């Protein structure tokens, strides 16, 4: 379905470096539709749930600490295969090993400061969206450019 | 003061044409700091107050109708002389008469579809910000790049 | 009317410097629709008529000589106020005095090599189009992005 | 030989989305020389021959139908290894699986709307060029930037 | 003469903000040729002579202090009317009043941090070049793109 | 360590094609810090040592001849994993086989004219830096953007 959605968050380092518009521009050009958008400084509560998956790891605390250290730009994009597509556009965990052309490949150098996060699955996406956004904050009726899907 | 703020709104046509990231990128590069950001579909109530200034004019109704016809990306930027600066970067009322380099000059062709709106004064900016944003939605402590102001 | 059209020609120097896509991209982003397009090496006959206006001037010969010295990319764009708009985007006769943001302002330095030409009027545009293109080479039914005109 | 040539066609969806200049700009920057260029609305006849290879497949009809549904920008580029090079720059069949940096990777989301087509071989290129262009429409003497080949 | 030259210096703030390549790219695209280039941290001695013109003004000290506070990228560009042209591309003294499209117009907000300096005259250019560069550091034989001058 | 450094040289073909600013801009955006920079026309002596590794090969002479045929822009960048990172951003030996997004992938077509060179190892980097730069020409105290490393 072309109605798939994913959650993307530009971390405090991405915001601080002025990469928000550049990042949004990439997904806009790809043809994905913005369904939700907002800047905010996450609470520890939100941060702990978002990173629940790494809670057994020692670096979990560092993650939670940083994400709540400054403004975060939260977004929801809609489109066919957007979850996997968004991840490909982001690159890999290590920005230094990410290919030129991808977001982290073009702008990142440290794992601990890798600019942006994207849901790694539909289930994960579903969870994160309901975590960061209230249903009323999401576009209900969505219509991509008419030249995008056959 | 470098703490001046202005209200910018990418109208439904700007959003529909995928120009949000491109527009945000311009103000980010200029050095202005994003203090508020969110996408939404404005209510007639919000739309009528926002355009209060043209309420005696017949085109007022067309304005209100269009702004509420689709998603709008609302933003607040902070910085020295940002109100006047943002307007210069946008161009003039008629996109066709706007200089290449400005937003409307580069992307617009019709007055009725001129992509983005920016407060025309500090007083107007003050009013519009409190209209579109709740205080809790705005960044309290702001810190621009350290190489921007002497 | 939003059906106005203008003739644009990237001269041999613009082509040689690889500026064709960059130039077309500017008018595409503005919202104008490509109605005709083709690369060719103009004949002296076509060149003399195109520059008829300067035929009494001594530099007329230099113009005709250069335009026929290499490939030229001929185009027709459609849209509201496109004739005047296209000229503004091009800049002024002297590339050095053209504003940054305009085509010649960004890429030119010599009057004798000013990259591109655009009709200076509707009447001139009408004449040039019929000069460079056969009616069958022009798009009949044109439809701009639906978010461009109110 | 640096005189190799390939056929590239921006499909109706690429044209409709205003990606022509952007696409041409990529091949220009790479150093390839434009030998042929023109916009046109293909006839069913031309469309059926162009896609002859898929004529035994059921999706063949959909291909022919779409390519003839709107304007197409046809081009011929010359240069060393241009056929294989152009394909790499385009990406793979599925735009969603194409790498960021490639044309489809940056702008496409659906197989049925993958923006551009490029010959997959020299033999195929030879055939397609003679299909879309008349010999008189192609540049005879070509000269790339002098700093491109040793 | 197309052999005119001007001195351009990206101040410590321009370097710190990662705008060097972007700035050089603008003059390269314009067609001007780089005749000298180097990064360095200026001595007070060099700084005082460079700003000699403002030595009677109280802000003179602030200028000298800042330019020597970090790395500076010094460059010399050659071309027709480059001195006046370079200034137009830079913008005006107040970055906030500079037009979008110009360097300061796109990236600056404070007079005290206006990214780059360019000689304001041929005489001034002549003086500054001999101030920052040794003759052996400048290209002797220069050859612009052959499609730039008639 | 985030203090790793690598040597990058834009060959005469890269300079001649006006790609210096574009190339520097890529490494600046990545977050690497410029520690050394200068344009020069290398002597045969410098050229022979730089290419010492291929001195037993017949193409060695062609390398030395070309690098000394025109201006070269020499640079030193600092950052975590910059040596390997810079190579990834450059692409592979054959520009035609380099991925879109990488420097050679976007701008090159011939092995003998592949725009830029980057040290292939820390040891090689150490050697090349001391070859092209004098210690006094390199920045001593370096400070990347504060949002780059955790």
């Amino acid at each position: 379905v072309n109605k798939e959605r994913t959650f993307l968050a530009v971390a405090p380092d991405g915001v601080a470096r002025g990469l928000v518009g550049e990042i949004i521009a990439r997904y806009e050009k790809k043809g994905f539709v913005l369904v939700g958008l907002k800047q905010l400084v996450p609470t520890k509560d939100l941060a702990e749930s978002h990173y629940a998956e790494h809670k057994e790891r020692p670096f979990f605390g560092g993650l939670v600490s940083f994400i709540t250290s400054g403004p975060v730009v939260a977004m929801v994009f809609e489109g066919k295969g957007v979850v996997a597509s968004a991840r490909l556009m982001i690159g890999v965990t290590n920005p230094l090993a990410s290919a030129p052309g991808s977001i982290r490949g073009d702008f990142g150098v440290d794992v601990g400061r890798n600019i942006i996060h994207g849901s790694d699955s539909v289930e994960s996406a579903n969870r994160e969206i309901a975590l960061w956004f209230k249903p009323e904050e999401l576009l209900t009726e969505v219509k991509p450019n008419p030249n995008l899907y056959e």
